[PDB]
């Protein structure tokens, strides 16, 4: 159902940190990492994630169904991809529409590579665009998000969100993250497991 | 979130490929392994188990918040305990009425124990009793159901089944299992061979 395009060189732990807690959330089953450098083999996946069930291939959208055979194929308009840029929010009653949830993003700088353009431009009878609200959020946000609209039949302004939330590690250190995040019960930012650690000590 | 009580003496094969797999598909996030005994620790969960993230506990319904400070609190109505000899089948509106699944059975045997009922009693204000379909289902199986129901909001006679599957190797399951596209049953990673080498 979830898949992710790799959108780094290796793996940081900030990425393992939130891949974790995707698939925590959704289940092993469910997330397919795709298109890592076509060189990769187990030993080159972080082992945390592996440990946890992570599903990956160095395939691509067209050629994911020749690695699992559980995975029915992917048909015309029945695969979202999702792109903050989009005009289309996703809806509740998209949950019967589309068998596939696309994330693509910018691979690295200098020059950077859109691969939510490159993907949209690979196939363009494939993929149908969605937006997640007009805020840039992180991928398990997005994909919590994507889950509460199409799982839970929540629609995107009946969620609770907090935007660009402030962290104070110390009476000097105040940092701001510049993303929209879904609140949890007790009106905190919902944050993979670790990642405030992470930011910590990143000041 | 899901919560099954640990319904079986430590951990057969059986057990813990029906666990893998429902961790597999729900996330780990969102079930709770409870009751287990008062005794265990960390050291008695499988290690296959533990790997894909495991939440157990020894504490039963009362006590689970205790456990996990991340759980919103159990309140009365909001629990369902799923019961093949209930009257009501669970119906897709019911995804707004509950915040908990529990799936009980029973610890048999000579004498057996049956934990729905001792559920069903120790906590009468608590729990609300939901049926899935007439006939009996694995674990996995009655959680992949759950899930189709309230998650994908598919009513039950919408759902396609194989009642009674024969496997042969050279086999009868008496129960009920969801179809798959090929439109073979679901069964967890790893259980036909266990079927096949019981044989
Ligand atoms: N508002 C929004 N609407 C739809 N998708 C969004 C979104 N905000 C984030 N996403 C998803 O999350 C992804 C960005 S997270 C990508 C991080 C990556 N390291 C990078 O540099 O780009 C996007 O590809 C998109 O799929
Ligand atoms: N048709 C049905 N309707 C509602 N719940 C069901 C069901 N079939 C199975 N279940 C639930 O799924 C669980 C798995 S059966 C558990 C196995 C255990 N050894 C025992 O004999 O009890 C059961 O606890 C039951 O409560």
């Amino acid at each position: 159902k979830y898949i992710i395009e790799h959108m780094e060189e290796g793996f940081s732990e900030w990425v393992i940190l939130e891949y974790s807690q995707i698939l925590r959330e959704v289940g092993a089953e469910n997330l397919i990492l795709s298109s890592l450098p076509e060189s990769t083999t187990e030993k080159d996946i972080p082992q945390r994630l592996l440990k946890l069930g992570l599903r990956w291939t160095t395939k691509d959208l067209k050629g994911i169904n020749e690695d699992f055979k559980d995975l029915e194929l992917l048909k015309d308009g029945r695969v979202c991809l999702l792109d903050p840029r989009a005009t289309i929010d996703l809806q509740p009653e998209d949950a019967t529409k589309f068998d596939y949830f696309v994330f693509g993003g910018i691979l690295g700088d200098h020059p950077p590579r859109d691969r939510t353009k490159e993907l949209k431009t690979a196939y363009p009878n494939l993929l149908i665009s969605r937006r997640l609200g007009d805020k840039q959020m992180t991928t398990d946000t997005a994909i919590r998000t994507t889950q509460l609209i199409i799982k839970d039949r929540i629609a995107f302004e009946d969620i609770k969100f907090i935007d660009y939330p402030e962290f104070r590690f110390n009476k000097n250190e105040a940092t701001e993250m510049p993303f929209r995040y879904v609140l949890d019960k007790e009106g905190k930012p919902i944050l993979p497991e670790g990642m405030l650690d992470l930011i910590k000590k990143d000041s």
